[PDB]
């Protein structure tokens, strides 16, 4: 009954040399780690070591051109770094970014391996830069390589190709890269909850709407839960889990659960505009541990209020360690019920539990 934790201070080296107060801060991960220390959660976990992902592992999801150009940024001059970052949507790059992205991915591989070999029951990965916006062939939205997508494919590579991986993405933004990587795949069920606002919210694409249910063999294996017109919080997320996430996940019967766990839907986030509480994230975590025989890996994505993400992620780890869920605090916003209803209608053909 062991919970793994991976954290390495080397991932703070990735930094924004033109805007040192950019919200994707090095101290995002040191703050979460520190909160684990001062809550005495760290000593209750088995520390899993970080490692660099290999280029061969990156190729599980990414093109050689993309891998090579990000790789080359390690030796780039400042002007090269500025111009390259400006080729992408919302990217900054420093000479340490490539290594930090490799460490984030390899940290999650070691954690998935420890779960799948039975050395830990579940695990938490306190990593940066994030991953879920990264596409096969491009960087995007503070993300270089798609850590969660790579971990899913790594998990299949050390078990069997068809290993059923559920990815729950509760970052407030749609994981466009993760959706696209698995859009034709029925072995990786992608479920995202996200602020959508009829396509106006970052990453600003109608790919995030509820009618994108997957393509080809993957039809039914892509579940978008888009929020419109409301400061969503614990009632809405709990409702979406009761009506959609958990029924669908149970029917899928994952053998491994990855959480793309951004904490930018948290109360206090400067960007998300939502009000999920730490106790809400604890309840979402507690529900997911009823799947996959408890084999859950929580991977840090976004989240920009250092206090909010530290409280929120620490509460998730508390839940992985087996602590009892804390009590919650409001009527469902009607527009949330509309969203849940749209998804139900779109996915009832694919999931008899709906
Ligand atoms: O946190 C984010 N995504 O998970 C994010 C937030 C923003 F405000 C702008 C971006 F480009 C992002 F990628
Ligand atoms: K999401
Ligand atoms: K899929
Ligand atoms: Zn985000």
């Amino acid at each position: 009954p062991i919970t793994g934790l991976v954290y390495d201070q080397r991932m703070m080296l990735h930094h924004n040399m033109w805007d040192s107060h950019h919200p994707e801060l090095p101290q995002r991960i040191s703050r979460i780690f520190s909160r684990h220390e001062e809550l005495r959660l760290l000593s209750r976990c088995h520390r899993i070591p970080a490692r660099l992902a290999t280029e061969e592992e990156l190729a599980l999801c990414h093109s050689s051109k993309h891998i090579s150009i990000i790789k080359s940024s390690e030796h780039m001059k400042p002007r090269d770094l500025n111009r390259l970052g400006d080729e992408y949507n919302s990217i900054f790059i420093s000479n340490e970014s490539y290594t930090c992205a490799l460490l984030a991915a390899g940290s999650c591989f070691n954690s998935a391996q420890a779960i799948l070999t039975g050395q830990v029951r579940n695990a938490v990965a306190i990593v940066r830069p994030p991953g879920h916006h990264a596409e096969k062939d491009t960087a995007c939205g503070f993300c270089f390589f798609n850590t969660a997508a790579l971990t899913a494919r790594y998990a299949q590579s050390i078990t069997r190709e068809s290993l059923r991986v559920l990815i729950v993405d509760w970052d407030v933004h749609h994981g466009n890269g993760t959706q696209h990587i698995f859009e034709e795949d029925d072995s990786v069920l992608y479920i995202s909850l996200h602020r959508y606002e009829d396509g106006a919210f970052f990453p600003n694409s109608e790919d995030a709407n509820y009618d994108k249910v997957g393509l080809g063999k993957g039809r039914g294996y892509n579940v978008n839960i888009p929020w419109n017109g409301g400061k969503m919080g614990d009632p809405e997320y709990m409702a979406a889990f009761h009506h959609l996430v958990m029924p669908i996940a149970r029917e899928f019967a994952p053998e491994l659960v990855l959480v793309s766990a951004g904490f930018d839907a948290a109360r206090g986030d400067p960007l998300g505009g939502f009000q999920v509480t730490p106790e809400g994230y604890a309840h979402l975590t507690h529900q997911l541990m009823s799947l996959a025989a408890g084999r859950v890996l929580i991977i840090l994505e976004g989240g920009y209020n250092l206090t909010s993400i530290s409280e929120s992620m620490s509460m998730c780890t508390s839940m992985l360690l087996g602590d009892s869920p804390p009590s919650l605090d409001t009527p469902l916003k009607t527009s949330a019920t509309v969203s849940i209803n749209n998804v139900l209608r779109a996915h009832a053909p694919f999931w008899s539990s709906l």
